[PDB]
C-alpha cells in the first residue's frame, strides 16, 4: 500500500542513514521525507512492544515521537523484501544547521543562543523518552526557515539511555569526547555534553574545534573569532576533559551566557526572513 499513499518527489539525500527523498501525503497534501534503508546494511535491531525485530531507529523514533519535540517525528513505517521505509516530518523550507553554517559563516551570538538553547531542549526530550542521540552535530539539525524551529534527525547510531557505560560508539569522531579515543567507554550523559561543547564551538566558530585525535586528547580550545567571554566560558565547560567536570543540562540551561534566549519566532524574524 505504501507507493500508493505517499507521493515520491527529489532525492533530498544519501549517506550512511541511506536515501531520503520528498514526498507528499495524499491523504492530505502532508510534506514529508521517505527514508530507504536497505537490510543488508542495518547492524543494530531491536523489537518494539507488539514484539516485532525492527532497526533500532525505528525503536528509538518511537520512544521520542509522541507529541510535539524539537524532533522529526515518525509517522509511518513499511517493510519490505530488502529495504525498510521510514516516513518522518519534512519542515517548508529547510536547511540543514551545516548548510547554514558553510553559507553564513559563523553566527550571531544570540542567534546561537537560540539555536543552541532549542537543541538542548530536544535532547532534554530524547533523554526523557529514554534515549540516546550519540550523534548530534550540524548536519542532524534542521532548521525550519519560517518558523525559526530546530528539529533532530539520525537516530541510530542512537541507542536506550541507560546509566552504566557503553562500549560501542558508531558516531562521528571528531564530536566524540576524549574517554572514548583513549579508553573505548563512556556514559551517555557526559558524552552528550562533550558534542554539544563541539556544537557551540562551531556555530559561534563557523567550524569545529578538532580534527585529529591529538587535538581531543588534548582539549585545548583556540578561538579565531570574537566571541565572548561567558560563550568560550560555557564551551570549555562542556569540553572539560574529565566526565565529571562537565556541567550537566541544568547547569547548561541555566549558565549566564543562556540567559533571555530568544523563542523561535522572534529569532526567524530578526536572523532568517
Ligand atoms: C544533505 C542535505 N540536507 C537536507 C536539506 C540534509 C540531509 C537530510 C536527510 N534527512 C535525514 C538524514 C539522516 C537520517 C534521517 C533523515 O531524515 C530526514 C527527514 C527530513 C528531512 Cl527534510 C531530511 C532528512
Amino acid at each position: 500500500p505504501l507507493e500508493s499513499q505517499y507521493q515520491v518527489g527529489p532525492l533530498l539525500g544519501s549517506g550512511g542513514f541511506g536515501s531520503v527523498y520528498s514526498g507528499i501525503r495524499v491523504s492530505d497534501n502532508l510534506p514529508v521525507a521517505i527514508k530507504h534503508v536497505e537490510k543488508d546494511r542495518i547492524s543494530d535491531w531491536g523489537e518494539l512492544p507488539n514484539g516485532t525485530r525492527v532497526p533500532m531507529e525505528v525503536v528509538l523514533l518511537k520512544k521520542v515521537s509522541s507529541g510535539f519535540s524539537g524532533v522529526i517525528r515518525l509517522l509511518d513505517w513499511f517493510e519490505r523484501p530488502d529495504s525498510f521505509v521510514l516516513i518522518l516530518e519534512r519542515p517548508e523550507p529547510v536547511q540543514d544547521l551545516f548548510d547554514f553554517i558553510t553559507e553564513r559563516g559563523a553566527l550571531q551570538e544570540e542567534l546561537a543562543r537560540s539555536f543552541f538553547w532549542q537543541v538542548l531542549e530536544a535532547v532534554r526530550h530524547c533523554h526523557n523518552c529514554g534515549v540516546l542521540h550519540r550523534d548530534i552535530k550540524d548536519e542532524n539539525i534542521l532548521i525550519d526557515l519560517n518558523r525559526g524551529e530546530l528539529k533532530l534527525i539520525d537516530f541510530g547510531s542512537g541507542a536506550l539511555l541507560k546509566d552504566t557505560v557503553y562500549t560501542d560508539f558508531d558516531g562521528t569522531r571528531v564530536y566524540s569526547p576524549p574517554e572514548w579515543i583513549r579508553y573505548h567507554r563512556y556514559h551517555g550523559r557526559s558524552a552528550a555534553v562533550w558534542s554539544l561543547g563541539i556544537l557551540l564551538y562551531d556555530m559561534v566558530c563557523g567550524d569545529i574545534p578538532f580534527e585529529h585525535d591529538e587535538e581531543i586528547i588534548r582539549g585545548q580550545v583556540f578561538f579565531r573569532q570574537r566571541v565572548s567571554s561567558e560563550c568560550q566560558h560555557l564551551i570549555r565547560w562542556c569540553l572539560a576533559l574529565r566526565p565529571s567536570d562537565r556541567p550537566t543540562f541544568e547547569e547548561i540551561q541555566n549558565h549566564p551566557w543562556m540567559q533571555d534566549v530568544l523563542l523561535p519566532q522572534e529569532t526567524a524574524e530578526i536572523h532568517l526572513h
